[PDB]
């Protein structure tokens, strides 16, 4: 799983993700209008949305849970895998605003409008390991949150406390912790985007045989660490050199580089780990762009073309049928 | 440029295409040439009458077509990839050989021959000469990949000594150094593993895998011809080994997406961004030319069978640079 | 700077280091006998040794400061560079056992006999930034401590508190923090010591053209992180496969691999960064083995061949003259 | 095996030697042969009378010497390194050529020739034949490096087609693939920097160097012939570029120590540990053979000028495997 935040040539903010899994999770695009009451049948817990929500997820006993999404105010949140360094409390903690793991994403999007608003509420917050339904256990997760100011934060609950890191890298991946990755970036300060044409090795002259010689040392594998490295420097390079050319498609070019291909990443259960879908949320415009592994054409769902004061949940069929434009 | 790829689908169809990695636009369009079309080079008066119908990406200077990558009606496909050094074109013609200009080699293969085996025989007494398409447009240093409906592919490189015709059992191609160098370089990566390594007992310390893809650690991530060659070769192999039965059109694109250049991270000495301008994919049996671009990632299809193969006009199609979004609601 | 701990084929414990610097620090081997009073002229601070000390260091106004050394009871300590993540308090902290940076190494060796003894005292301890002399500022440091039990710890004072990590890796380098390096090891679980002879790449057969194919992916550079990786896996490989063959010279073979060579590592001041010396302490026998960049022959100083109840500091000239054995 | 290295000291003396990377012992000792010594192979009755005095590492089977690496009185040095594939020895003799057995090539160079230029000319009509030193001891697949007091070095590799004699402007050598492959592989690492990169501004995030040697990130750390070749080549270059005036005997060892194999980390398929058994260094002008071992790291010197160069006996010296400690007190 890879998370990305970007700013277009005309002020707009793009925030999305790569979902990297070896399976399906019955996912669909889910729309929730303003003032919508949600009741969990299992534990009788209630949530009424203050803002309209649009994102990817699934529904259990009429209860919506999200993998990533955005609200009407331009706040976006993505839930990425966090294998070993995560730590949830099994029961509620007194004083703290206790949030069930499955419900954290919705809680961010339904209640708040800005990154700052989320920051403040998260000071007295705690993630509790209570499942959505009794035999549907919570997954190991950590979240990236971004808004229309261009600022992004990272939520990671360790054994010590709930950490809210400022994300000045603009990207998130998976384990280890965020501070580990930021420090790991220092190991790669020798990388150069500019072409290195020649090298004088004494009597022998060494000439570059192709482009991209200045990046030799970049890891090519699909581990969380390597993917963090690639996506961070690819992003940096684009901002530095081609800021005026950043539009919707550039978001996908960066993430495609860290996308898992069928066959190359095999689990111990002998399944192929794929980048099943890539989403991108235009926060200002309230549009959920996404494409899948089977169908690469960008599909757009606009929340402003729905009734935000509606009474029902609207869902959209996950598109896994390749769409080709026939020229002749 | 470039990365070349050949692949066999679950239904047993053969896909052959390429990435084009240049930092500019060469005014390209998709060119179609019918059977028995006489192509007249106005600069040097050289004729070419096509035996088979031809379709692919290229450009036209003075009514004369030249290809970067294409295919014919017989399911023979050819792609032209950059080859900086290690290539020597004969300045003047050679006596006894079949003298073929650099710009014209690609069309020569597609217009005259139906199969790879037919090309191999004809290339025994062949030479590539350094004659420009016009006066002011010099020839680019090129090397080619040719594939057909049998599943076999060849690499054609002209060195100072001779014109080499390698067998391509890897199914891939990039750029300099020579093909034989790249094959030998694969041996460095015999320790790569597609399977997950979950743990390692470091004496007293237990090391557990942080995420997926630990076996492929050591793979290069950069965009040099060599590093791109290794990635595309092993990614391909992995898909054949584990998922032979799921190979289809879009799998071709996923493989090449990994070795695709991104804006900003590959900067030429003339401070310009090198990008994967377009990715083409030719379904050889069906004669359909699929392609997307850096600007528009939707695959566009151009079927040559929908045209009159006995026509008398070269037909072109505009190069799509406008993103095609599907508005769901 | 690289630190290493090892166990011989016959029970003995070897602990030492690589000193990687672009300069000289007027270093010499320093011997201190039992019950020796040390008075700092600058700040009038006092220290009387409970145990005899032997190690590498220098002397300012009759005050000894150590880079690495051991005591008579078999406790060893090495002080390695810790650039950015270190944090010393400028003044003393009440309650805590405040220790000046320059004096920490001696404080460990003079007062305690075992790793456990040091662990206990370090619970209420703090490192204070007080210089040895007014214009001789303290360096950014973190320490590895090991004894005759085979156990090793790592002392790192961050902004939060004083951390004592259990070193089950048997090695130490430089920044980032120890927990960062231990986590970074997970990225390299795919490494194999065993030869990978062939690979079936479909119709093409790939055959190994030399030995050591299973290690492809190992970093070759001389950064603290890469050197941590190499030295940790080289150590592991030796324990696993050739435990019965581990003697004194094996210690040097491991560290030589991570040793800096003249010319390759240039500082911003255009100086060549070298592995100036490599020390190795046989903790049981009380022998300080070491060799330098100029002279590679192992030189041995035995503390038991000195008067441990003596009255003076004994020093030994740092050997930088190559010693060759003439066979004929 | 192996890694070969040539280096020029501050005083202008020429050092040539090698690492030997085998997982066993081949009963080796330092062999000395005086002028005009007749070496008689008892198995196949072939003669060799030396023109110059010879010294180096090797072994003796049936009173006949064979070298792994050595030098002569004239300052010509030669080393034999492993060459798994890409080498083809002629099974039987070739008509017209100078037929030289594999085991005998090293001594042939040192006994008959004084300079590299003299060797080059003689190698024009030369061939390496696959004749064993005895009946039951087969020839190892080898390739050689020859250097002299001029500072010039050559690489000699016999392929299926011809006997190649490359110029060595890198001053280094390892093993398979061929020399020309390794030279081309250096081009992949043009972005390596000996100088420290202190910082990198990643937009909003400031990245500062954790330690020293950030420019050389991307360098391979493993012990394959290729990875060893790259490290030894650039480490050498760095020392010449920045510290030309500090080059002396021990600098030779520091360079090779980096590409030296450590016990346990290089495991053969026969589950044995591959080690750098010995590291030799020949001072060509002075005729002194310096060497250390895996067991004893102290450099041992054997001066050939201290012997009677007009002697009538082959003289040997025991291979030192006992650690030499200097007891200070």
């Amino acid at each position: 799983a890879t998370g990305l935040a970007l700013e277009t040539k005309d002020g707009l903010h793009l925030f999305g993700r790569n979902m990297d899994i070896e399976y399906s999770f019955n996912q669909s695009i889910i729309f929730i209008p303003r003032n919508f009451k949600c009741v969990n049948k299992s534990n009788k817990k209630e949530l009424t949305t203050k803002y309209a929500v649009l994102g990817m997820g699934t529904i259990f006993d009429d209860y919506p849970t999200f993998a990533d999404g955005m609200n009407e105010k331009g706040l976006g949140c993505a839930g990425l895998n966090f294998p070993v360094y995560v730590s949830y409390s099994k029961e509620d903690i007194e004083g703290k605003t206790n949030i069930p793991v499955y419900n954290f994403l919705l809680w961010v999007l339904a209640n708040f409008s800005s990154v700052e608003e989320v920051k403040e509420a998260l000071k007295n917050a705690n993630i509790v390991d209570i499942p959505i339904s009794e035999n549907i256990p919570n997954t190991t997760l950590h979240w990236m949150i971004s808004d229309i100011t261009g600022k992004s934060i990272v939520v990671e609950q360790t054994k010590e406390k709930l950490n809210v890191f400022d994300n000045n890298i603009g990207v998130l991946t998976n384990s280890p912790t965020f501070d580990w990755h930021v420090a790991n970036l220092n190991q790669y300060v020798g990388l150069r985007y500019n072409q290195v044409p020649e090298f004088k090795l004494g009597d022998q002259s060494l000439t570059a045989l192709g482009q991209g010689t200045g990046l030799v040392g970049l890891p090519g594998d699909f581990t969380p660490a390597s993917r963090f490295i690639r996506v961070a420097f690819l992003r940096d390079a684009m901002i530095k050199n081609d800021k005026d050319s950043i539009d919707l498609i550039e978001f996908f070019h960066i993430l495609n580089n860290v996308a898992m291909v069928r066959g190359s990443t095999r689990t111990v259960e002998e399944k192929s780990d794929l980048t099943q879908y890539t989403s991108c949320m235009c926060l200002e415009k309230g549009i959920y762009y996404y494409n899948t592994y089977e169908n690469n054409q960008i599909n757009a769902i606009d929340m402003n073309k729905e009734n935000l004061d509606g009474n029902e949940i609207k869902t959209y069929k996950y598109n896994k049928t390749l769409s080709i434009n026939h020229v002749n």
